[PDB]
């Protein structure tokens, strides 16, 4: 029993953090076989950072100019290329402890787990949600880029995030592991703004199938509606509309309690249009959504054979 | 920026965690040196953990009883002991991995990381909080006893919990390292309750602290009180009785802010009272008690020098 937002072992990754040293200044790196990825903005000096042109400012650096550190260890630096926004920085000696790994671009909605790391150690590690407005509502202080995000399965590690920048709000944002940004992001000290944020909804649902499967139930009622109707609903109230892929992964959930997927649909629509008028759902006044129907099979309760 | 509720990385836990498997009932050991630490109970059939009698039941275990499983190295079990509700196998191998580490018994109020696991191989990682009350609010399945609460000290691994059990509640119960439970708990299955989940009123003081440093203060107010009527409040609402002692330990937030820790009782009474009213302290919609008086300032904001 117990809900909890809880990360992947982080150990995997520990193994390929690395600290990333231009000049004057520094950030993390991942070492996997010969090559540390980082975000570009290392051969950025404060001022650079402003404006930067990457490619301009990229030209003046040599292999010499960059400082890698696994540990005690220095890695020599031997050829370096710039992909969309990351750094590629490929060195002498192939990572033993890489793990069998892929890169993958994860979608709004979705959860992975942050290792936050400074000067290349690991700091702490916890569990995100990509935002619909592509944004992560992580932990994150100077010198933390070049952390990453991840999900692990069985043995393989799916990388999907690296870290570059806080916004003015006090949230962050990233690449993908190709260096290309989630949202409309640039790596710039400008006068970003993230768009206004919506509610996850297939996560809401998930936590809703959750609520009946431990007995709380008060919420359910005897109405219909179509997946349109409902969509209409959700979008005047900030919530994401509803996904022929969310209704997919919301399958087992409707299987496991015979509520279709249109009727917990149903019933959210009232939640949205009535409130919750003082009653509560699994202990709390507020919907969860950061529990992908992922989470809630694997850590809800289940039935004893007895 | 951002505050989150953030775990140590799991990476020197993960390389000590094995399956121990006694009959058919498996569950979870600590691999330290030439020792396996797991809870006793793996020795008990199903029927038998309704109201075992451990010692009889040890005696007619042998060591060639308990398998121990690394992933896909086979740890022959060597000599056996029990420790009050642990068991020490002693293995043929000592780990490789064993990181520097040490057993500690943390006090209700403070906090931990927690690597849950299931067959020997680690699942997810998490922080909790010791209630007042002995247990822990975590997320635990069958076959995640032997599972472990850890601090890191750098590079030293302060184990402080073996998961052991779930009440009738949901609440889960456990031990320290030499097996004494935390708590009146004994593991056995019987009707067991635990005490008054109370909230850890100095957590949410500091917590307010670290709001305060941020920028939200938005529940300031010119209020004072005296410790009694704020008690008072307190126990209305299940918070934990406020010290003089516990005052004290709030004192270097308290010069840090230059509010009086009298005052911040103030504003957490009219916040109990008043509820948040649709605003957020630090991200949150409730009043965090998980975080202690040290650890809440490390995710603070900083000052820039410009
Ligand atoms: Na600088």
């Amino acid at each position: 029993s117990g809900f909890r937002k809880m990360a992947f072992p982080s150990g995997k990754v520990e193994g390929c953090m690395v600290q990333v040293t231009c000049g004057t200044t520094t950030l993390n790196g991942l070492w996997l076989d010969d090559v540390v990825y980082c975000p570009r903005h290392v051969i950025c000096t404060s001022e650079d950072m402003l404006n930067p042109n990457y490619e301009d400012l990229l030209i003046r650096k040599s292999n010499h100019n960059f400082l890698v550190q696994a540990g005690n260890v220095q890695l020599r630096v031997i050829g370096h290329s710039m992909q969309n926004c990351v750094l590629k920085l490929k060195v002498d000696t192939a990572n033993p402890k890489t793990p069998k790994y892929k890169f993958v671009r994860i979608q709004p909605g979705q959860t992975f787990s942050v290792l936050a790391c400074y000067n290349g150690s690991p700091s702490g590690v916890y569990q995100c949600a990509m935002r619909p407005n592509f944004t992560i509502k992580g932990s994150f202080l100077n010198g933390s880029a070049g952390s990453v995000g991840f999900n692990i399965d069985y043995d393989c590690v799916s990388f999907c995030y690296m870290h570059h920048m806080e916004l003015p709000t006090g949230v962050h944002a990233g690449t993908d592991l190709e260096g290309n940004f989630y949202g409309p992001f640039v790596d710039r000290q400008t006068a970003q703004a993230a768009g206004t944020d919506t509610t996850i909804t297939v996560n809401v649902l998930a936590w809703l199938y959750a609520a009946v499967i431990n007995g709380d139930r008060w919420f359910l009622n005897r109405f219909t509606t179509t997946l349109n109707d409902f969509n209409l609903v959700a979008m005047k109230y900030n919530y994401e509309p509803l996904t022929q892929d969310h209704v997919d992964i919301l399958g087992p959930l409707s299987a496991q309690t015979g509520i279709a997927v249109l009727d917990m649909c149903a019933s959210l629509k009232e939640l949205l249009q009535n409130g919750m008028n003082g009653r509560t759902i699994l202990g709390s006044a507020l919907l969860e959504d950061e529990f992908t129907p992922f989470d809630v099979v694997r850590q809800c309760n289940v039935a004893t054979l007895q």
